[PDB]
């Protein structure tokens, strides 16, 4: 036999960049706050599995790739 | 026989990029607040699974590729 | 025979880069406060597995591949 | 006799001012150039004077006051 | 005889400035040139004076009190 | 007799102040040049006076009184 078997994953290519980011700003005043005492997850898999609890009270400013990746790939199971 | 498997992933290419951000942003005074008090979700799978329990207060300014990405690929169960 | 299994990774190229991040800021204030109570998940998986708890209550700017990465490829089991 | 002369002068009262000229200018490029080859001015008082010759080439930007006075006040001749 | 005569000047009051010129200027590149080759004023007075002969090929930029003042007050002559 | 003759002069008062000039100039390239071959005054008064000549070639940036004054009060002239 000749079985052939080919998963794949997280290839990323960006490139260029030169994001510069937030420049010339005259005088502000940034008075922000976060105060949390909630929002705690749970999960309770049995079988199968690759749960991503997840928890966040910031701010989210994403220049680029600002991801949370979480992989699980090409399992298996025979229990002969 | 030749049987062939074969799954994907998550591939990515952004080129070029220079998103250059914020700029040239005279006088403000940004004053925001964040007080949460609740959002517990939860997820209980049994037999098949990837939950992926998500909870934020934030503000969210995305640019690219600001994604919470949970893969779970090519699963299998026999019990011969 | 000739079985071929390839798995795959997480290949990641940037390239160029110059992000220079943010400058010629004249006087600001910042004056950010942060203050949790909460946020406490979990997670409890059986036979699979990778499961990926994670918390945070922070600000959350990203310029350039602020990923949080957790892989597991190509798992087996066979109990002959 | 109670002959009374009263002449005046050149009294001036700005107040306020806080100008602030010219600010946040990103990246201009002024490539300005002058060359003169001319204007030659003359004049020839013979019993009153007080001519006032003057020549610019300049590029005459003014925030506030930007005069020239010549002054000549009360003048008397008898030849008794 | 109460013969009063009262000349006057050149009082001057400002008040306040706080002219703060011209800031946050980014990148920038000046390359002015000037070049005469005549501009010869001439005065010639006679039985009066006070020419004034005055000649420039500056730029020219004045926030306060630029002037090129020049006085003669009160005059006389009897030739008694 | 109660003759009063009571000439003036040049009182000034600025006050406050504060120009704080030029400031926060990122990266420039002044690359100024004067060359002057001409601008010759003259005055030649017989009987009053108080002619000024005056030559520049410069820039001419003025913050606050940047005069050139010149000053001749309450002449007389009899000959008894």
């Amino acid at each position: 036999q000749r079985v052939t078997i080919s998963c794949s994953g997280s290839t990323s290519n960006i490139g260029g960049n030169t994001v510069n980011w937030f420049q010339h700003l005259p005088g502000t005043a940034p008075k922000l706050l976060i105060y949390s005492n909630n929002q705690r997850p749970s999960g309770v898999p049995d079988r199968f599995s690759a749960s991503k609890s997840g928890t966040s009270a910031s701010l989210a400013i994403s220049g680029l790739q600002s991801e949370d990746e979480a992989h699980y790939y090409c399992a298996a199971w025979d229990d002969s």
